[PDB]
């Protein structure tokens, strides 16, 4: 089997991105946030605490006919950004883009925290990081992907994501059209349950490239590139008047910049970042600072490299039995 789904930038920023989810029978179509740096597929639910839900679409698992409890489990997840949430537990079909999986832990929000509730885009979260990192208790449950993968063509999704622009993610094939030159496929480590891989170094704008080990994960689910104090002051270091500001909490730069190309090496191979992918706007509404896309991994204790980075490529997430990591250009 195989599957394939558009995801959709929730804004104009590319903050995040969603992609419509099928749950239940009849369908209940909730748009999910699809992240490979957790493993909770969770959402919305009829029993979300009704203060917390504003405008999001919710599960109902009562009108469900395949829905089933999955008694006595509870989920309770935390994010590195602070966010959070927690509840119970069904096994329920999901489909993704023409893949079902039948028997899927549905992870029912009772509470979610403020900035969940504040996304009203968010219906929730689909989480394609490995299984180990799942927090239902207490027996823990797979990821859609893990369900997934023995039916699947071949075990591998992909990850295209958009500039400003929908993409696509695929369940069981390579689309070998939606890429340029090949794929480099890189070593993974899962001792932390991440997609964690090592970067060959980097440029700045036209720079030499600085060979030098990065080790970070490959997360669909964080909106930026979080990379080393060293590697980040170099990069804004090109861009006049740009600054780290404590009280916005990282870099900013004047909106009047046009900002630099970021290259990052896997293997032999460079994946380009054009310099426009880094703005992420007003740091306020209508303000003249600018909030920078190439951040600084201090205090987080990994690098992660986020949407910023992943859009600029083609990513294969090979989950066969040794997983790897593989980049295109496109
Ligand atoms: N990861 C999420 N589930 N939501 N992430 C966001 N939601 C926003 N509104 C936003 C703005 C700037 C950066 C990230 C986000
Ligand atoms: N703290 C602030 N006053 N602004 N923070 C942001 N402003 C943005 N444009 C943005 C995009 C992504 C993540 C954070 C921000």
């Amino acid at each position: 089997s195989t599957g394939s789904a558009t995801t959709t930038p929730i804004d104009s920023l590319d903050d995040a991105y969603i992609t419509p989810v099928q749950i239940g029978t009849p369908a209940q179509t909730l748009n999910l946030d699809f992240d490979t740096g957790s493993s909770d597929l969770w959402v919305f639910s009829s029993e979300t605490t009704a203060s917390e839900v504003d405008g999001q679409t919710i599960y109902t698992p009562s009108k469900s006919t395949t829905a089933k409890l999955l008694s006595g489990a509870t989920w309770s997840i935390s994010y590195g950004d602070g966010s959070s949430s927690s509840g119970d537990v069904y096994t329920d079909t999901v489909s993704v883009g023409g893949l079902t999986v039948t028997g899927q832990a549905v992870e029912s929000a009772k509470k979610v925290s403020s900035s969940f509730t504040e996304d009203s885009t968010i219906d929730g979260l689909l989480g394609l990081a490995f299984s180990t990192l799942n927090t239902v208790s207490p027996t823990q449950q797979k990821t859609f992907f893990d369900n997934a993968k023995a039916s699947l063509d071949s075990p591998v999704f992909t990850a295209d994501l958009g500039y400003h622009a929908p993409g696509t993610y695929n369940f069981g094939f390579i689309d070998t059209t939606a890429y340029t030159g090949s794929i480099t496929y890189t070593a993974v480590s899962t001792k932390q349950g991440f997609w964690e891989w090592t970067s060959t170094g980097y440029a700045v704008g036209s720079g030499t490239f600085k060979s030098t080990s990065i080790d970070g994960i490959a997360d669909t689910g964080t909106t930026l590139l979080y990379l080393p104090a060293t590697v980040v002051s170099a990069y804004w270091a090109q861009v006049s008047g740009a600054k780290s500001s404590s009280s916005v909490g990282g870099y900013v730069f004047p909106c009047s910049a046009t900002l630099p190309s970021f290259t990052f090496g896997v293997g032999s191979a460079r994946i380009v970042i054009p310099g426009d992918y880094i703005d992420f706007g007003p740091i306020s509404t209508g303000s003249s600072s600018c909030f920078g896309g190439i951040q600084s991994s201090a205090g987080i204790g990994i690098n992660i490299f986020g949407d910023v980075a992943l859009k600029a490529a083609f990513v294969v997430f090979n989950g066969a039995t040794t997983p790897t990591l593989g980049f295109a250009s496109k």
